[PDB]
């Protein structure tokens, strides 16, 4: 028979394993010829494996390069002039890689500019780290470079922080406290970061618009472009990132003021002094930065593959993932396109048999995800009308693996009950579990902040490529990888040269067990939602945690019991529309529950699918357009982490220091009363329709 | 048998003069306690009458009141001070109506004041009469009172005008030119207006927000409101409106130029001198105008009737008109009013013998239409993602006549067909035209302009209740009346006190056959949308207007030729979207007559409602966010008319004044993009799903 385990039973750890090595031998940088080439093999070969149709979508968006023949650094000058210091132009290649084109570390899209000026180190440059700096130590880092770990946030963060803060600079740096585990050895001879290994990494703070020059519409061949000076979400100070080799030749030198706690203090061996400047015999030093990388509108690809449906081909279920890397990806993304390379070649064997699956299903291998989900974005927003009347679901399919110790998984609450279904049929991977199922393994290693005998479920926040599908057009979405045992941070070679097949194949997944349970989780998930009568989604799990996030967002309103009593601050409305919803959604699941009538079915398909959209709001959040879903947005301290009912949080967060308490309190009344509707018109959408 | 023909015959002209007597006998002013019984009336009848749920939805939304305590007036006033002439109170009341809640003439939501000013005549107030006064007779309006003709253009144009022009006032009036036509009585013993008669009516320009207070939400229990500050829509000086008895005292003092041509004459025995001010002997006299009208958040009530669709019930076809009046509303609204109540009547006889339509069929009496579609626009709010998903079609029903000779529509391109097809089938009622259609007669009395042996059919635009569905949510949208042989300026009684019972059983349709007529198309509109198998909608009727719109906007562009090679404006983007919209629609009409498969049918009947649905840009127009629909929005110049690639016409619109032509034709470019972009999107919308 056709049925989830025969799909299942079809994916092979060996054939992941020979696609991985496949990716990685050679760089594949958006916008660059080697990054085609390999979007017209995988468009080959998705043909070959089965697909009805498998095209290219190309579209022509501002990316970020150094200049080849004038390379970023920084120095440290003496007052004479002289850079007496410099760092690296390059991390050392690893063993057996004269590979050419490999991208020098940047950071992409910083201006260019020649900063120099006295250091102010700001640890991982957080709100709460400026706050501290600011408000506690009486620091003012104005016309400084600011000097940060990364870590714990988005780097876009940071930077966006330093800049408001007046940084005329910011130098990015990866401190061994968080790039290297104690006891494991540095690449090529363990997993860690050498002392020479710089992360890349983008610094645009671009909310959701996708291409900077074009926000709302394809970056197609006749689009107008906003001149770069009104582009979207671009820095105004220059940034670069450097390693620990040279973050302490930097930091050694600190003065000014004492760190004011240890959660201030990384590994190296130096005072973690944050400044300003140096100590009294190098007062006079400086530190300057040589920036001169270029934003290039650039030609990106998107592969398309459509596995047409037998019954309901106007309903999608997108299975998406990156094919860009920085260098060669061998954790990100080539693990996970890898992945979903053996999912559609699994797909496909069941194709070239006579099946297909009730709903149509789309592959996609996206560009430049690096440079700000500008492929999917683009994509996205070319074919939003499609995808709002017919997307039911988009799964991401990123990097597979970022430890080898149990599942993380991010997703609606739509997806819950089939993720906790579809894990209960799987067998774990897991060494000391061998004949449990995975939903044993990973209950027991990440067990759930608020129920015995469940696992951990994240809320979906951005950094990938399903950005686009959730928080700006509201289809249901998730995303689920390996992970280790700073959830934030990225693994120790993330977006270094030192990510390659051998990593992975020595370190992580020698095997490609943890490899191929991830493809039976992403493509058990697609499988389940492409073909199942009734769409897999419980909307009861909705309810739950709508009533879980109105209690955590009145419980920070209540931080402020003199404020609410003085401006009438009420939540009884956002309680009375989690209460209504719960209501209709256990009647509405009742009914699901008791109806061969095809059109009440795909009438209540319909409510299933249009549920997540009905969370959208068309006037999106405040200053955040492309942001429009009520119940979640990406945290606006840190891109990566999702936070629940985001117009009230950020109408709350800091309102002690607002000069003008009525218009404050005034808005977050009108972010209860946003939030309240939204919720009563997405529990109406699953009333009885007439 | 139960098919168009036994709904079409239950329709009955005794009926309809019934109803139109029982709604007239009182005024229905918007908030009065007259209102809300007349709604709860109606709420029981069409309960009645068999439709299987109604009910009340109320909102509190921002009203306009004069002050009963403190009338409205304007004043000639002497050097001295003294008040030497007066404008009238009140109307004098018809024949037989001691009714004592008649709202004196006034303009709703004109702000407070006592301004003091000389007098400007400016025609209709229109953007080119205040082009002809500023750049060509170098008139100064700047601290002088207005004085205008209504007619032409919406009255909340003409005050935007006047306010950007630096008028501290405006007074409207009606010119026996514009409404009184030659050789008619006026009332009680014709149909003309008496000099003692006023227009009311709102002055407000919302662009499609409803209630000024609450922008994107239902102004629901809970609803946060703006502070008046910062109200949508409201004008900056005192306006109010006369009869030409009044205006002809305030007139025939005026001074200054000459009317710069005979346009600017009406019918009056005055000079029609522009001003400023008046003629030598009268130049130290000037006119005051003494306004002390309120705005007052007020409870307003919508019912809604459904009949629950046998086979869609999630698919919905909305017959809606509004019930609340100026005064008596004997033609606007209570002409509709009655219709629709016939046109429930009779669906609901054919319910209560066991019929039930395909799909479901809404039915709305809206509230505070005259207040800016107030109760309409609250609902949809309200309601949008239910709209959104499930609306098939919106057919407003407001007044049944405005003359006797022939058929007037304003629909989507989508309807076309519809509404041949449907009127070739329904019998004229005019005199001469006896046993012919009332297509033969309506095509010979009002002939396309560019189709020989077809009707006229405009462009939808805004003044009445579909806006909402149309502009703001995409759902296909048509209107008809019966029409005179100014169609912009309204019937010679408009929003008078003589808007009776009496004016249309003696002088419009004594029979009630003009009515019957328009019950049977908009009710044959309904069932047709309610009941055919395959949505009755023609995709290949927009692809010839969608280039009709391309070749009139190419046409305005090219009077600046020298411009466009400078920026190099292309409309090549725009003719190749069009002309691929023509071709994959000609492709799916192919299809559409070419499929016993219910799942291909509701994919196509699906693409038929998303196809209005695609011509929505969720960021909406330039500083216009509610209107959202990329081929039609009001103008600009006079709400009431419909323009074609508004954001084009828009960018192009005086673009020859423009002090940075740059930017001017750089936003005409943006618009060409966002306009070839939105029709290629739409037209892809008509493909094969997959
Ligand atoms: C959750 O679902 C419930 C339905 O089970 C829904 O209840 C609705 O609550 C509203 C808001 O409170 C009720 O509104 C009232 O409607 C009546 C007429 O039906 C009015 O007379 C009321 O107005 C009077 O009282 C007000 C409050 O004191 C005064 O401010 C006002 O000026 C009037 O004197 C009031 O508008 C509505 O009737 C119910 N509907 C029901 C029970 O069917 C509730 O709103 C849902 N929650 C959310 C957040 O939507
Ligand atoms: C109407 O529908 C037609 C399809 O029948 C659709 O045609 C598409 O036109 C685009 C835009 O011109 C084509 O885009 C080209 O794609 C090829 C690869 O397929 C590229 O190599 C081309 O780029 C080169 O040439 C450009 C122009 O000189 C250069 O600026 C560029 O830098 C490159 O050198 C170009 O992007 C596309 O292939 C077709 N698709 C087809 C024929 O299937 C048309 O766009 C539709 N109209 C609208 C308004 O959407
Ligand atoms: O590297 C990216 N994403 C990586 C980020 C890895 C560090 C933070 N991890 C998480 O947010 C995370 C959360 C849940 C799960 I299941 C897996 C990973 C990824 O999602 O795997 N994206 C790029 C590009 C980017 C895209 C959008 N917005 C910001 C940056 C970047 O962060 O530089
Ligand atoms: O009176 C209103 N509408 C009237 C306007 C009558 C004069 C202009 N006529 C048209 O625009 C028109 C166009 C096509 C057809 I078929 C029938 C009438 C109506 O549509 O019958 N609406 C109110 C309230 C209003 C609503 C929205 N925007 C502005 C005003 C007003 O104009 O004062
Ligand atoms: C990755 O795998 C692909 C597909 O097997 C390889 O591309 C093929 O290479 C052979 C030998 O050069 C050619 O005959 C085919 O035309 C290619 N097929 C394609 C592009 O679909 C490619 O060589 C492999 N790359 C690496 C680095 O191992
Ligand atoms: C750091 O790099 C800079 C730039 O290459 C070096 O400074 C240059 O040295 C050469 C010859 O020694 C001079 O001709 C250039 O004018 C210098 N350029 C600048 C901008 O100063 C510097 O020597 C390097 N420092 C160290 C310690 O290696
Ligand atoms: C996950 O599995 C559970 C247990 O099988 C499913 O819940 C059952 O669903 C069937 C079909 O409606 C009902 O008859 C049972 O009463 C349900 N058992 C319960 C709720 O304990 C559940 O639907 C599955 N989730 C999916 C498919 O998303
Ligand atoms: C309009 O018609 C309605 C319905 O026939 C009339 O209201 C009814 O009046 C009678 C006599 O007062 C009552 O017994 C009913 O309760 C009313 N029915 C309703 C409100 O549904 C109303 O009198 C008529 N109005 C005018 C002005 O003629
Ligand atoms: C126009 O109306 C005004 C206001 O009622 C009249 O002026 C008032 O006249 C009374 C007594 O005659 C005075 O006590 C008031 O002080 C006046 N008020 C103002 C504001 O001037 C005026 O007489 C009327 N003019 C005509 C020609 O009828
Ligand atoms: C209006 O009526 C015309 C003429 O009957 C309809 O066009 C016909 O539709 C049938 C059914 O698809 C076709 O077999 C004929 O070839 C059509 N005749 C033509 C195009 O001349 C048309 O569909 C009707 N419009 C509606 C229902 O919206
Ligand atoms: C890169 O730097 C070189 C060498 O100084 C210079 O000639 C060229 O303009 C730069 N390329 C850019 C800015 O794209
Ligand atoms: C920081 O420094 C500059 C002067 O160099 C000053 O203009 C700025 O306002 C200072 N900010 C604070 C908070 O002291
Ligand atoms: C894989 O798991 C083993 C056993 O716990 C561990 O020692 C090793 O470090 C893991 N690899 C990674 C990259 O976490
Ligand atoms: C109306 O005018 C009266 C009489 O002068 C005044 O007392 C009252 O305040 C006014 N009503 C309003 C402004 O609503
Ligand atoms: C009109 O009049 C005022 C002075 O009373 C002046 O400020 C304004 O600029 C004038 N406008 C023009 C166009 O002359
Ligand atoms: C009704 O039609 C007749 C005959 O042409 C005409 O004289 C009369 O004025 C019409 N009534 C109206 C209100 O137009
Ligand atoms: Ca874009
Ligand atoms: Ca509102
Ligand atoms: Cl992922
Ligand atoms: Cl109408
Ligand atoms: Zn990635
Ligand atoms: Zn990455
Ligand atoms: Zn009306
Ligand atoms: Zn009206």
């Amino acid at each position: 028979k056709h049925n989830m385990k025969a799909f299942l039973d079809e994916l092979k750890a060996e054939n992941i394993k020979k696609f991985l090595y496949n990716f990685t031998q050679i760089p594949h940088l958006a916008g660059t010829e080697q990054n085609f080439q390999l979007a017209k093999q995988i468009q080959s070969q998705w043909k070959e494996f089965g697909l009805d149709s498998v095209e290219l979508a190309h579209y022509d968006v501002l990316l970020s390069y150094p200049n080849k023949t004038h390379p970023n650094y920084i120095s440290i000058i003496n007052e004479d002039g002289n850079e007496i210091f410099n760092t690296s132009l390059f991390e050392p290649p690893p063993p057996g890689y004269n590979v050419s084109d490999i991208v020098p570390p940047f950071s992409a899209f910083s201006p260019q500019g020649m900063p120099e000026g006295d250091l102010v180190y700001v640890n991982y440059a957080r709100t709460e780290d400026f706050f501290k700096l600011e408000r506690d130590m009486k620091i003012n880092c104005s016309g400084k470079i600011v000097i940060a770990r990364y870590g714990k946030v988005f780097r876009g963060n940071k930077v966006k922080n330093a800049q408001l803060a007046g940084a005329k600079g910011v130098i990015l740096y990866s401190d061994p406290a968080d790039y290297f585990a104690p006891g494991v050895k540095s690449y090529p001879d363990g997993w860690n970061l050498p002392g020479g290994g710089v992360q890349r990494g983008n610094i645009l703070n671009l909310n959701g618009a996708g291409d900077p020059l074009t926000p709302g519409y394809p970056a197609n061949e006749y689009a107008y472009r906003r001149g770069i000076a009104e582009a979207v979400g671009l820095p105004s100070i220059p940034v670069h990132p450097i390693g620990y080799y040279d973050a302490q030749k930097l930091l050694e030198k600190m003065g000014g003021s004492a760190p004011p706690d240890s959660s201030w203090r990384g590994s190296l061996k130096v005072p973690y002094n944050v400044g300003p400047g140096f100590t009294g015999n190098f007062s006079t030093q400086k530190v300057k930065m040589h920036i001169h990388s270029t934003n290039e509108v650039t030609r990106i690809y998107n592969v398309i593959g459509t596995l047409r449906g037998a019954v309901e081909p106007d309903r999608y279920v997108i299975l998406g993932g990156h094919r860009d890397s920085w260098v060669f990806g061998g954790i990100d993304p080539q693990s996970g396109a890898a992945v979903v390379h053996e999912i559609v070649r699994s797909f496909g064997t069941l194709k070239k048999e006579g099946w297909r699956p009730r709903r149509t299903i789309l592959f996609a291998s996206w560009d430049a995800e690096e440079f700000g989900l500008l492929g999917s974005t683009e994509w996205a927003e070319e074919n939003s009308r499609l995808l709002q009347e017919r997307g039911v679901a988009y799964i991401n399919a990123d990097s597979s693996i970022e430890g080898n110790y149990t599942l993380r998984v991010d997703c609606t609450p739509l997806m819950y009950s089939l993720v906790h279904n579809l894990t209960k049929e799987l067998k774990s991977p897991d060494e000391g579990f061998e004949g449990k199922s995975l939903y044993e393994s990973w209950t027991k290693k990440s067990p759930s902040p608020e129920f015995s005998g469940m696992p951990r479920i994240s809320k979906l926040g951005s950094g990938n490529d399903f950005e686009v599908f959730f928080q700006r057009l509201g289809i249901a979405s998730g995303r689920a990888r390996y992970t280790k045992n700073n959830k934030f941070s990225g693994y120790p070679l993330y977006h270094s040269v030192y990510e390659t097949y051998e990593l992975v194949e020595k370190f992580y997944d020698p095997m490609f067990k943890y490899h191929l349970t991830v493809a039976q989780v992403r493509g058990g998930m697609v499988f389940e939602l492409a073909n199942s009568i009734v769409l897999p989604f419980d909307c009861r799990d909705y309810a739950v945690v709508l009533r879980k996030y109105a209690d955590k967002i009145y419980s920070i309103s209540m931080k402020h019991p003199q404020e609410m009593k003085t401006y009438s601050v009420s939540f009884d409305s956002l309680f009375s529309a989690v209460k209504n919803f719960t209501e209709i959604a256990s009647k509405f699941s009742e009914r699901l529950q008791d109806f061969s009538n095809p059109i009440v079915l795909r009438m209540m398909n319909d409510q299933l699918m249009f549920l997540e959209r009905a969370f959208i709001d068309p006037l999106g959040l405040p200053d955040r357009p492309f942001y429009r879903h009520v119940i979640y947005a990406p945290s606006s301290h840190n891109k990566y982490a999702g936070e629940s009912f985001p117009g009230i949080y950020d109408a709350l967060f800091d309102i002690e220091s607002k000069v003008d308490p009525s218009k404050a309190w005034g808005e977050v009344k009108r972010q209860i009363y946003v939030a309240a509707f939204t919720v009563q018109a997405a529990a109406e959408t699953l009333s009885e329709v007439a």
